[PDB]
């Protein structure tokens, strides 16, 4: 078998090496412009149209756990990608526990006043704090999926109530489950934290708005882990501001990097990191692939596949 | 049974309508000076002499996990507590989950470099940083008892190496236990970050000086939720000064509260709180005393009891 591959800024020659040992009878090279001699599967993160137009792929594996901007290149490019050629992403592959690193640690320094103390601190005030109670924080996680569930299954460990959101009921034993958005208004209610781990697709941009932010409760915090679009910024600053939101940690922007005159930086109660909450790991994501190649060879059943008429 | 109660600041009227509860045929009342009624059990925190002194007690209750409080006062005033009467504190009673918040959310804080990007955050700088790896971040937790083994299960969780040092080994199984002054050393030339949960004892004062911060790693970290005597506190400020310790966060100081003249407060890389890391939560107290009283009463060995010749 024959294996392109083309990412903007990995290493590349490293995961050819890698791949080549994970999938020893397979010939693995670069794409560059120009190249249109026969490949088997594409291992791409926002390829140019030419990589893949007119190529009877036997699939397509998108090289991150969203698939946002590949699709709509394909809405854009109908002739990128052919309807013909199953279209997968990485699934986990190291970012579950990313995922769960970075919100059960802002869970807990909320939960624990972490952000209080720190204020106190910059006067040199000495002041303990009355201490939150866990019937008081329940959780709330937008998008309930692969990565959704890692977060809140670490979550429950600390006994936090939980809830979660999604177009399907889920089963998960201790976390209410809300779905569609008849019920969106009650899932928000309770949501002490809202932790937004939802696709980017057109039924989910700018769903956090001035009209989602004011159903929480008060003095409510928000950990956006997923796109910037699904935030309207200017909504949160007010909320911010009304003291509707007590804090904010954001790893996703409208725009990327962040232009320095938005008010977020600076804003005392938003902590940014960089679009950096969770990365696959490539040797997880080489075996992931490696192995769902596999299985496709062999007729087993894969499911981390994707959708492309409901979105991802 | 007559239960004698005192705490400085604790809802006493609460304590005492809940240990009637818990202990029905038990008559409870608050201690003042000049009671010198019969009592059998004494429920105390820093309490004056007048209150133990010549009573034959069939225990004492020590209100929090630390003694070296009653102890040092034991030392002072031979006459406070007979040899006769047991001395016992409070284990666990929530505190261990409340270490494993703290301890958690700040590990994953650090390995995660929320520091950093706080820090790039301050002036509006977007900067994707490196991963830190679990193999370059290795854990000891000084003191391996109540709380430091609850530290320590949580944190295996998160797949850190781990390592503990104590009195006596340790059999924990993904654990390193290291064992005695003789064994220090070693113990520290890996610990990515430093967790102190030693008691306050004669043999551990001043037990995190100059000499025990070199022998850490560069870039370490140190969480001291224990006591404010183990750290020389000028020592850490040159270490942190130094950049042989990246960050320290602590919850307790050798002056408490911590007066505002201290460099602490305003150093960059000092987190603090106000001694708050581990409150008992009543109910559990409640319940441990109540059950403890009851396994006394009828012959079944207890063993969170203070032995008093090794300080703890
Ligand atoms: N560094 C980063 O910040 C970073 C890294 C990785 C991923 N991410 C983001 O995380 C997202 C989720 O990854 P994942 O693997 O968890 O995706 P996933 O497994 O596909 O889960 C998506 C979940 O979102 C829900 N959803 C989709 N459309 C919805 C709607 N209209 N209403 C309500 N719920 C809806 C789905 O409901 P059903 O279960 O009912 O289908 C599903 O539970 C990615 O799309 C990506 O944007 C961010
Ligand atoms: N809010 C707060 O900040 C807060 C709240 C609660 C407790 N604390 C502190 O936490 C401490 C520990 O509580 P705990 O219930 O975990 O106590 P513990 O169960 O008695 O554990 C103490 C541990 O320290 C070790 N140790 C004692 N002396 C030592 C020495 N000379 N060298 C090496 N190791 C030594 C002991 O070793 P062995 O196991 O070999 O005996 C033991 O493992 C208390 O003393 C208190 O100061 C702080
Ligand atoms: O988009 C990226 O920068 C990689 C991380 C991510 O968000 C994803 O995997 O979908
Ligand atoms: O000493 C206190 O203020 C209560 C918390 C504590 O440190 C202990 O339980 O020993």
């Amino acid at each position: 078998m024959d294996i392109i591959f083309y990412h903007p800024t990995f290493d590349t020659q490293w995961w050819i090496e890698a791949l080549r040992k994970a999938i020893p009878q397979a010939r693995v090279r670069a794409w560059k412009s120009g190249d249109n001699d026969s490949a088997d599967y594409a291992l791409v993160w926002h390829p140019p149209v030419e990589m893949l137009a007119g190529r009877d792929l036997k699939a397509v594996f998108a090289l991150g756990a969203g698939v946002d901007s590949i699709l709509s290149k394909l809405q854009a490019h109908p002739e990128m990608l052919n309807p013909s050629v199953p279209l997968f992403r990485l699934e986990d592959t190291g970012m579950g526990e990313q995922m769960q690193e970075y919100a059960v640690s802002q869970v807990l320094h909320w939960f624990r006043r972490f952000d209080d103390y720190r204020i106190q601190q910059n006067s040199s005030h000495w002041q303990p704090l009355p201490e939150y109670h866990r019937e008081d924080f329940t959780i709330g996680i937008l998008g309930a999926g692969v990565l959704g569930s890692k977060v809140a299954q670490s979550l429950q460990t600390w006994r936090f109530p939980l809830r979660c959101w999604s177009r399907t009921r889920k089963s998960w034993p201790g976390v209410q489950s809300f779905a569609g958005r008849e019920e969106l208004s009650a899932f928000l209610s309770q949501c002490r934290v809202l932790i937004n781990l939802l696709p980017n697709t057109p039924e989910t941009v700018g769903i956090i708005n001035q009209q989602l932010l004011e159903k929480l409760p008060d003095g409510a915090y928000l950990l956006n882990l997923a796109r910037g679009v699904h935030v309207v910024e200017d909504d949160l600053l007010a909320a911010l501001d009304s003291g509707k939101v007590k804090g904010a940690m954001l790893d996703v922007f409208n725009r990327e990097p962040l232009p320095p005159e938005s008010p977020l930086w600076q804003h005392p109660r938003v902590t940014i990191t960089p679009h950096v909450a969770a990365i696959t790991r490539p040797a997880e994501a080489v075996e992931y692939i490696s192995r769902t190649i596999a299985q496709l060879e062999k007729g087993e059943k894969v499911c981390g596949q994707v959708d492309r008429a409901r979105g991802y």
